[PDB]
Order: C-alpha cells, then structure tokens, then sequence
C-alpha cells in the first residue's frame, strides 16, 4: 500500500500570473493533469492533493480528473502559508491515523515525470527498507540547492518515506531560514535519528525538471515535444522540421503520412494515413482520413474525408464536416456545414450553416448568407459572384449564373439568374477621362 | 574624463554586400546604431566616430543619432585605407591637443557590447593606473587572433588608453605584414617601453562578438533575439516557441498575454496585457489593447483596441484604426481607414480610405472603391457584394440588400438596393447539357 | 582504374514505409540521388548498384540517373537476402572476370558523402598498397558497432579494396550470428591472411552518416540545409532565420537579397538580387527577377519579373507570368495566365488561364471563369466585382463599370456596364425591423 501526495499549494510568484502556476499548460495538458495522468497510471491505492489558494483548482481535481482518471482523489487545505513540511501534514491528515503503508510526495511542476520513474523509487525503497529514499540526477549547471549526507548531482524534491518515520520527524520541526518549514530537513532530522537515508538517481534529468517561471515553461514544452515527434517519426511518420512542428499527447497520426513545416496538430486531432500537412497548418480537433492534402490550413472541431484537398488559405469553423474527394480551396471559409463526397469550393468562398450534396461545383467568390438551413443539392453548379440569401433549396443538378442572387428555391435541373445584360458605351474613355487608357483607343 | 572613439571606417569586404557593414540591421537597430547607444548610455564627454566610405554613413551620425541621444557625437575622416592604428590617429585630431582623459576604443560591427562591458573596462584601467587595458574572452574555437605578452583565450578588440601612452605608441609606428598599420602593435611597443599592459575578462563571450559575414550576422541576431524573449517571459508574458519569435528592441508586451510560433513583433509595436497573438503574425509598429486576438495577421503603423479580434489571414495597411471589442475575419485587407467601437468585417472584404461607426457590420466580400473619403454611420448593416463607390455617405442604422452597388448617400434608416429579381430557367440543364448534372433532374 | 558498387538492396524495416527506404528525399534529391551524384562527380570507369526489392528502383537509375549524369550505371540484382559480403559478391559479377583496378564500396543511405571523401580514400589506399581501407570516424555517442584489429571511433561502412584480395576473402565466407553474411567480415579474414588493412579517419563526422529510420533522415535533411544556407549566405544573401528557410541544392540566389524567417525555396526556383522573400513564402520551380518582393506567397511553375510585388496572401498555381514592375496583392490566385509589365491585381481576385497587357488594374473581387482564352489589352481599367465569363476580349484602354458580367468583347476606349440603378427605400428599417438599427435613425 502506498499513499501519494501531490504538492500543488504554493503560490508560483515568478511566474508573475493571474493564472495559478500549476493550471498553465503544454502539450494539451496542464502541469497539474500531466502530474496526475503519470501517476493514475502508477495506481496508489490512496492520491491526495494539497492546496492553498484552492477555489481555482479544487474544481478540476477529480471534477474533471478524478472522473477522467475514474478514481478518488482527496484534497487536503492548507490554511496557512508554513512551507512543504507542513503541506506535507495537512497531506497526511486526509489518511486514517492507523495508516500502514509507505508514503510518497511529489509537485504539481514537473509535467514530465513518469510512472517508471515513481515506481523505481518506490521499489529501491522497499529494496533496502529505507524510511526516506529520495530521488537524485546530476545537471551541467547546478543553481537546485544541491545533495548520503544532507541537502542546501541536485535534489529532485521527490521522496518515499515510511509513514512511522514520517510523522515523527515532522512533529518534531522548527521554522528559521523565507521563515518556512521545509520538507529537506526532514533528510537531517532523520540522520540524527540514525536512520538510512536511501537516494535513487535518475539519468535522464528532463523527467524531474520543475518549473519556477515561463522561461523554464518553454524549455519543458520544447523537451516534451521532440520526443512526440520522434515516437511519431518511429512509427513511420516523415516529420521534415520537427522544431517547428507542435504535436499535442493524445494526437494520432498514421503511416507514411508527411508533416511539413510550421504545423501544430492539438487536442485530440486524428490524421489518417498516407497523408500531406503542408506547411503552415494549425488544427485543433480536427479528423482527416487516408491520402488528403490540409495546406496552410487554420482550423477547429471538423472533419476532412478520405483524399479530399483542403488549401492553402482555407479556414475550418467548428462543425465543417467535408466528405471524401472533397475540395475546400484557397480563401475559402466553412462554419457549421455538410459537404458531400466530390464536392469543390474552389476559391474566395464563405459557407455557413448549410449543407451540400455530392459531386456538386461552388463557383468562385460566392457567399452563404443567413433554425431551417440552406440546402443544396447533387451535381450541381453554381456560377461565380452568387449570394445563397438562407433559407433556400438548391435542386440537384440545377445550374446558378455568374453575379445571381438567389433568394428563392431553384428546382432540380433548372438554371436561376438575376443579373442584367450587358451594354457597352462606345468611345466612352475619350469623352470621360481624356488622358492615358485614352491613348490608346487610338 | 574619457573620450571614446567608434572605428567604423573599415570596408567591410566578405559581407559581399552595397550596403555598408556597420549599417547592416538586426533586432530593429542597424549594428552602429547598437554601439552608440551603448555609448550613450555611458556617456563619456567626447565621442568620436572615424569613418572610410564616409557619405552614407556620416548622414546618419548625429543627423538622427546624435539627436535622438541628444549630445554631440563627432566625425573624424580617414583619407587613405591605412588601418586600425592610423584611423586612431585620426580619431585623435578631433581632440584639443592639450587632451587630458582616457581614451577607449571599440569597433562598430558588435551589436552586443553594453554600457556595463564598458564601464567595467574603465574602472580597472583605473583601479591599476595602466597605460593600455585590452579586453578578451575565451571560446571553444579560437579562429579571432589570441591573446600580458602579446597578440597575434582572445582579443576582443576593445582598448582603454593613457593618451600620453597612446600618442607616444602610435608615433612609432610601421606597416610590413595585408600591408597597413594595426593597433594591435600598439601592445607590443608598449610592452618595449616596459610599460603595464593589463586585461579585464568578459565571461559572456557573446557581448564582444563582432560581424564579419553574414553568417555571424545571423548568429548575433539570434542570441540577440534569445535575450529579449526570456526578459519579457520572466516579467509574465508566455512565449510557446522562443525560437521562432522575433521580437525588436523597444517594442512593449503586458502580463498574462500568449505569443504563439511564427511571430515577428517589429519596430515600435506595442501589445496590452492578456492577449493572444496567434501564430504567423508579423506586425511592425502597431499598438494592440487589452484582451485582443491578432491571429495569423500581417500588419503595420496600425492600432487595435481593447477586445478587438483580428484573423486569421487579415492584411493592415499603415493608417489602419479599429475601436474596443471590433473585428476584423479571415481574407479581409484595411488601408488608413477608422472603425468604431464593437463594428465587425467577418469575411473576404476590403476597406480603403473609409471612416466607420460604433456597432456596425459588412456583410461578406465587399469593396470600397476610391480627398472626400466614405463615412458610414453606427448600427448600420450592409449586405453581402456591396460595393461602396467613394465618396458616399451611409446614416445611422442604414441597411443594403445583397448584391447592392452604392453610388449615392443613403439616409439613416433607409435600404439600399439595385440587384433585379431572381428568375427561373426550368428544365435549363436537360436542354443546354445533355449529359451528368442532366441526371439528375431525373 | 576503380570500380564503384553502391548496395542499395537491404529492405529498411524501420522506416515503417511502402516507399524504399533509398528513394526517400531530402533538399531536393532522393538518397540514392545524392550518393549517385557525388560518385559521378569522382567518375570512376565502371559504377554499378545492387538491388532486392528492384522493380521501383531500377528503373530510376541511368532511367533519369546515368541519363541526367551522361555516364552507364549498370545494375546487379540480388535473388536471396543473403547480406552485404553477398550483395558485394553479386555486384562482381558485373565486372569482366578479368578486372582489374581496385573496387570501392558505398551504400545508397548516406546522402552527404561526398566525391572528395571518396577520393582521398582512393588515394590513401594507393599511397599504402593496401588490399582494404575502411573509412572511420568518431562520434559522442558510439551505438555503429566500433572499430588495425577489427569490427564489432566507428566504422562508416565505406571501403576501398584490391580486387584479388577481395574475390579471395569473400570466396571463403559464412553466415552464423541476423543469420547472413557480413562484409565487416572481410576484415578480419584478411587480417589472418596477414593481410595490411587500412584505415582513412574523418573529421567531418555528418560527411558519413547514414539513415536507418525517420528520425535519422530529419536529422541529415537538418544538417544538410545548414550548409546550403552558410554557402548563400557567404556569397551575400542575408537570411534572417536559417533554422526555419529551407533551402534545396540548385536553388540559385543573388547578392544583396533578403530571406525573412518561414520560407522553403525548393526544385530548381531561382532568386535575382536585391529581392525580398518576405516570411512564410513556399516556392517550387519559381524564377524571380531583381528587386522584387515576394512575401507571404505559395507558388510553383511560375515567373515574377523585375521590381514586380507580390503578397502578402497569394497563391500562384503553374504557367503564371507577371512581368516586371507587374503586382499581385492579397488574396489573389493565379494559374496558367500571362500579365504584361506595370499590370496590378491588387485584391480578393482569381486569374484563370487569361492573357493580360501592360499598365492595366483589374478591380477587387473579380473572376476570370471558364482553348480560346479571354484577352485583356492594356491600359484597361476593370471596376470590382466584374465577372469575366471566357472566351471574351478586351481592347486596349477599354473600362469595366463596378459589378459588372462582361460575356462579350469590349472595344478599345468603350465603358462595359450591367448593373441596375441604386433605389433607396426610406424608413424602411423602422417598419421591417423594430428594435436596434431603428434607434438610430430615429
Ligand atoms: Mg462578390
Ligand atoms: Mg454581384
């Protein structure tokens, strides 16, 4: 039986937000879920969290985490501000009094620990029965007070304690230094004591790395995101500049599929195989199946189908769902719309809220304008300069001449116009503007 | 009393470029520019800049330097390409005979220098009553002569001097070797006068770093670039991909905003606190409020209120004002127009030359079309494929039909229209195209 | 006399692609491109490939290859996955039986190999008499088993040999360990034959690196670009950000022009001299004249002439020309068209296989829809939104009214008009709509 505390009740001065240090994100997780995600994964049979200012956060821990987790997550207040010694008390105050079982205390700042690495030290604990084994790695630059004797190769600020230990080398703590009652001296009070102070060192010093500030955010976002390009790349993925391609965890990516540069694919975004995400491409939510093309595409909560093509300078709105060997071109925007299997808007083009048959033609710069929808039919075609002024029926196969405003139904296999005819005004630039496109016309 | 004399006279050869070295630009500052203002900042009592190809360059000395410092900065010609040591000399000249002071050397071509490099040098040429100090540094690879005996750890290229050790030095000297006369030499005959040559040590080698060639001009600009990234992050605004922002010296960000990948931020741009500044944006000298979104937009001399949201694919051309909580959507260009507080521009429109009022909307892919200038008044809604004939005027709360081309002013509360009525064609398709959208109809 | 082989016939599992692991590309050229070209570039007199998986490859080699080199490449196949001494043997029988000079042996997955490392190889083999030499270089991380005694500083995988020590070493070979037959092998069967082997050391460590997986590929595609970047750059071309402008071989740039950062130059697109290729620019097979802009622009198959401007938010599809002075602004799409010099599409058009003279301005929001293509003469001046309904002729200096569709020719010096007349209807927002807009008006 092991218990785990999380750290999360400090208030991230240098961070110098308004934002709750551990609430900030990377990789489409918080610092807090990627702590609590590694951990689930670990699975304790008791998880407790320890807060300060709490309103914010209690909500998210298992509102949200808990459930998504599918398990109990304790929370435990700290009222006053008395450091991670005493965090670490009101932690263990949410744990019956008879408590058998080890003890384990973590932060809510490294986003990347895993849980190979809690698991490694809780078993090195057991190993020696250790009472405090606390987790080490060695730096270029230590800054990360510094380590087995004492603490001021750093501290991770990780530990597994015995809980009999624990308790008793906490109640018997002092407050002189900030004017707080830390946790490292834990280390000392149990060396008096006489008792084994066991450390278990981590190799691969990015997995325990903390963050304090945004600078040290970043370096962390950029660490985390080379090694989901490289699992992606691995698994047959070509990846052209994976400095400039962000890939959230979750995201989903198949073979042979080619990744060009200035990409970000986030939250739960899926790319069929055999695909091309050109450069320049930012998708949030978004769905594409096998063989399609997404080129210099910004777009959200839709769906592309199999070999359709999508760019460059195309903007998907939530709801857009494109069938396959569809075709959305450049300048062209869709909010909340249908557009079957072989459809094209192949230019300078706005689609809302309607929805469009299969192997139909959208003429270049048109607009659907506005609880009944448009609604367009298959194999139809619709000239240049048309304004679809909802709601109204398009017919299948029906026909749309250049520079129509269309404001009624149009019936399967008719042609709708509006526009007038053309008249020319002979040798009308000589009289009007007499000077430059006058000469010519000589 | 120290007299500093920039050395910007050289020709500057493997830059292979018609533009002078010393006026080639990084971060916003051409690299001259970045050395005077260290200077400045110092500011000794005499400041003197000697100079080669002098026509170009002179101008802007002073003419715009010694202005916008405010103090005298002045220039002193070298006839013949003689070297370092003679265009000293020359820097000499412009000094009263009987000169008392210091005098320190530097170079135009190192961006990085500071006013704190300097003043360190000052004070231990002082500190040991010297005759020469030269500052060095140390590097991985040394290419860059080497460094007290002599020099053929480096030398920077920065000196202070005893003028009367100075004038004596350089009186003696020669030219065999390239074929003119360094200052490096000056060490040498200094140390045959047996006479104190000490040296202050910078730990940041890049602070002394000079160009050459435009490879090391793209370095500088990148760890330039680096430094000021990490001070606005570490006073609260979060940057996702320091290494593909490019922020300029001078421009301004507030708390709590988000700088997403691909963004440039150039000249005198300012941001409010709380924003979002999408990816690919570039935006040069504009000033963005609070709780604004600037989203895949390409943008300059322009201002965008509190609120506002912009993107993504939108264009500002100089002269470009949107009011609090306004928007401007994808595919839309602005040139030197006004737009009231909470108007929208959602889609595939452009505004040149236009005043706009309060709580207005365009409708999608409109145009205005050119000293009388459009006004158009508050609460007004135009619809889709209008365009606006300069110059009109359109009264408060106004409407347009669809597909309206306006030519006269339209009075508040009225509608404009012009487009005909929609007519029918049945059965068009089956009689014009026999063949595909013909069947359907079917 | 030598010999080249280069072993192209493993199957390169841990690419996890449907695509040949040595026709996968990198700036510009497959690998097997890059190693075929270094190695024509020595010239020896016989060059020959071995194959496995054949039928996709072999028809790119002297098919493409020896023609777009000028020289025979004859082809070895491979019947059973035997190994590398195999594959070698295999190559052999392509020589006369009779053969002669020495034998070099490479393989197709190291694409920075270059015909000076192969030389110097040669000759260091001959200076020596030496039966083998093995090419070596040493690295941070050895994973690359490691190296005169022999192999398990690392081996490249790159040897010279003499013919007769070959064919002998190689007859006595076998399989036991993978289960085939290793090259490696060679070495030390030579070396109990009291054999000299020798051992030609790189420096240049990345000359000699090769690509077993995707992650690997990224990483030579890096370092390559690197080094096409510092060579422009060297030559006068400034390049604000290397590590985001990608750069394939072939591609030409001139003195003084100016490459922002996002820009990929790729196929064989050519830059003159004082341009700018402003940020985010994709182009393929472009050609651009001197003094032109071109920023914010996907384009292939195209040419932009001198001083011409295009973007930002431009989209050039193949057969585009724009002559010089010419503009394309943003939002505007192009394909299969011809522009004269000083003609403007300034706005939210697309130009679609038309001709167009010199020092025209086609209005915003037009459209050229569709072998008799539309003609615009020039001097013409066309009014927004007009359609242009193909095949249709416009004579020079001839003007086009705002909204108009032009289905016929329009003499030199005529005005084309169709739009209806502006109506007003007064008061009509306070009866069709009570609440808002009405209040104002009021
Ligand atoms: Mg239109
Ligand atoms: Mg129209």
């Amino acid at each position: 039986d092991t218990a785990v505390l999380v750290l999360a009740a400090g208030p991230g001065t240098r961070m110098r937000s308004d934002t709750p240090k551990v609430l900030h994100t990377l990789a489409g997780r918080s610092m807090l879920s990627h702590v609590l995600h590694a951990i689930a994964k670990l699975a304790p049979q008791r998880l407790i969290v320890v807060l300060g200012h709490d309103h914010q956060r209690i909500a998210p821990l298992v509102g949200e985490l808990a459930d998504t987790l599918g398990r109990t997550i304790d929370v435990a207040l700290q009222d006053r501000p008395l450091g991670t010694g005493h965090a670490v008390l009101c932690g263990l105050s949410a744990l019956p009094d008879d408590y058998a079982g080890n003890v384990v205390v973590t932060s809510g700042d490294t986003p990347l620990l895993d849980a190979d690495t809690l698991a490694d030290l809780i078993a090195t604990h057991r190993a020696v029965s250790a009472a405090v084994t606390v987790l080490t790695t060695t730096l270029d630059d230590p800054f990360y007070g510094r380590i087995v004797m004492a603490i001021v190769e750093v501290n991770a600020g990780v530990y597994a304690f015995d809980i009999a230990a624990l308790r008793s080398a906490l109640s018997r703590l002092s407050s002189n230094n900030q004017q707080e009652l830390y946790l490292t001296d834990v280390i000392a009070i149990l060396r008096s004591d006489g008792q084994t102070v066991h450390a278990s060192h981590v190799d691969d010093s990015a997995l325990v790395a903390g963050v304090n500030n945004r600078v040290q955010l970043a370096e962390l976002a950029s660490e985390l995101n080379r090694r989901v390009v490289a699992a992606h790349q691995l698994a047959g993925v070509t990846v052209v500049d994976p400095a400039t391609t962000w890939i959230d965890v979750d995201v989903t990516i198949g073979r042979d599929t080619v990744i060009h540069p200035g990409t970000q694919l986030l939250g739960r975004t899926q790319i069929g195989g055999r695909c091309v995400v050109g450069p320049d491409t930012t998708l949030t939510d978004v769905a594409v199946g096998d063989g399609a093309s997404v080129v210099r595409t910004h777009g959200s909560s839709s769906s592309i189908g199999d070999g359709a093509a999508v760019g460059p300078f195309t903007y998907l709105r939530p709801g857009t769902a494109l069938g396959a060997d569809g075709k959305l071109g450049a300048f062209v925007e869709v909010k909340n719309s249908t557009i079957g299997t072989g459809t094209k808007v192949p230019h300078l083009t706005y689609v809302g809220d309607a929805d469009i048959g299969e192997y139909s033609n959208i003429g270049a710069s048109s607009v659907f304008v506005n609880k009944r929808r448009t609604t367009v039919g298959s194999h139809v075609r619709t000239g240049s300069d048309t304004m679809f002024v909802a709601p109204v029926t398009i017919g299948d196969g029906a026909y749309t001449g250049a520079g129509t405003v269309v404001r009624e139904d149009v019936p399967p296999g008719a042609l709708a116009v509006s526009a007038g005819p053309q008249r020319n005004i002979e040798n009308w630039v000589q009289r009007k503007r007499p000077g430059s496109p006058a000469a010519q016309a000589s």
